[PDB]
C-alpha cells in the first residue's frame, strides 16, 4: 500500500461506519494526516505532528475550498517513530470518534453536515501502511 493512499468511500460516510487503519510510523517521523474529502472541501483533517516547537500535538480541522477553519488542538499523542499503530474512526451522527491502539483519543464535531457526500479518505505522511478496512452498514 503506497502512501499517500486514497481509500474510496463510494457509499459516502454513514453513521456507525468504522474505518480501521493499520500501519507503522517511520523513523524520524515529522507528521501523519487523515483527510476525509467532500468535493472541494476536507470534511475532517486529523494531523498528528511530531514536533511543533518541541511538543507533539494533533491538529484537527475542516477546509472549505482554500480556507481552513478554527483549529482544534489536542496533546494526547500515542504514536511513536518505528512503532506499529492502529487508528480507528467511528462515525456518529454528531461527531467522528477517533481511537488509536484500542484506546479513545478524541471526538471531532461534524462541520460538513452532508455525510453521504464524503466520498474519499486520504492517508498520508510518515507512515508505512499495512491494511485498511471499513464497514459500510
Ligand atoms: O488547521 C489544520 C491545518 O493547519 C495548517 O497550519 C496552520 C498552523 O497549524 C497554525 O499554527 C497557523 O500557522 O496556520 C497554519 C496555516 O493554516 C497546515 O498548513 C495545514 O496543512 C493543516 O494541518
Amino acid at each position: 500500500l503506497i502512501v499517500p493512499y486514497n481509500l474510496p468511500l463510494p457509499g459516502g460516510v454513514v453513521p456507525k461506519m468504522l474505518i480501521t487503519i493499520l500501519g507503522t510510523v517511520k523513523p524520524n517521523a515529522n507528521r501523519i494526516a487523515l483527510d476525509f474529502q467532500r468535493g472541494n472541501d476536507v470534511a475532517f483533517h486529523f494531523n498528528p505532528r511530531f514536533n511543533e516547537n518541541n511538543r507533539r500535538v494533533i491538529v484537527c480541522n475542516t477546509k472549505l475550498d482554500n480556507n481552513w477553519g478554527r483549529e482544534e488542538r489536542q496533546s494526547v499523542f500515542p504514536f511513536e517513530s518505528g512503532k506499529p499503530f492502529k487508528i480507528q474512526v467511528l462515525v456518529e451522527p454528531d461527531h467522528f470518534k477517533v481511537a488509536v491502539n484500542d484506546a479513545h483519543l478524541l471526538q471531532y464535531n461534524h462541520r460538513v453536515k452532508k455525510l453521504n457526500e464524503i466520498s474519499k479518505l486520504g492517508i498520508s505522511g510518515d507512515i508505512d501502511l499495512t491494511s485498511t478496512s471499513y464497514t459500510m452498514i
